[PDB]
């Protein structure tokens, strides 16, 4: 239940974050005060889970960036592993996958000994070993489609 | 340089991208103008990059997302593949990559079959192989992390 208005509103939000009212307004053809409320209405279904801006992480001393797929050293206990890691913040992503490892997480540091520190960090507390793979280059990232 | 007032700037911006010149500016302990002016500065130093609202995927319809890691058929021809990539819009990243393949896409469909599709269309646009891995939960996804 998304309908042509929801879809344009989340379309430039997408694209604009921070699109004010009034400019998503004139766009939707709606009044401000229906624009604002069809927007909390979308944020409170979760379609629009937050807003954030998207800070370049070489800028800000993440010149390491990998992907690390992450599999149970004893696959016995249900899966702590999203929660236990949840708290080390050069982890960026979780996702759990299909195949033979069971999460991958995109991981971002410092530098390549950054990274061996992060990788006995992450086999430790998850209990977990460990596939590494490093990104040499992003040519593009999050770019969201609304079809 | 990244005066780390810069620093109490982007970690605000990241956690909330509609946090709005004033309300920050509290918090960080400045004019509503100079706030103003070091983000306009932020922006043209390629630090923010843009503002984005984080949009769920499944409910705009993606049901099936899936890294998908490619690699090129022919080592003789250019290598340009993120550019004959980057006009099918259902990518939503393109790294390149130091593992067993050249690079890693994130891919977002509306179901198993419109996958298998997708991977037809990735073959013969850019002239690779693909191995795909599907993704069943994300747990947590773009915590942007700042020193
Ligand atoms: N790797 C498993 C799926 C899985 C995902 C997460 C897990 O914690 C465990 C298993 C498979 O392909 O069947």
């Amino acid at each position: 239940a998304l309908d042509d208005i929801d879809r344009i509103l989340v379309r430039e939000l997408a694209a604009d974050g921070r699109a004010t009212l009034s400019e998503l307004a004139t766009r939707a053809g709606l009044s401000v005060s229906a624009v604002q409320s069809r927007v909390r209405r979308l944020e409170s279904r979760g379609v629009v889970q937050g807003y954030s801006a998207r800070i370049n992480p070489e800028a800000v001393g993440h010149l390491l960036s990998a992907f690390v797929a992450i599999t149970p050293l004893d696959p016995s206990q249900p899966d702590d592993a999203p929660a236990r890691l949840e708290h080390i913040e050069e982890v960026e992503s979780c996702y759990s996958v299909a195949g033979e490892e069971s999460y991958v997480l995109l991981v971002r540091v410092a530098s390549a000994r950054a990274l061996e520190d992060l990788l006995q960090r992450i086999r430790t507390t998850a209990n977990v070993r460990t596939r590494s793979t490093i990104i040499l280059n992003t040519f593009y990232s999050d770019r969201q489609h609304i079809p």
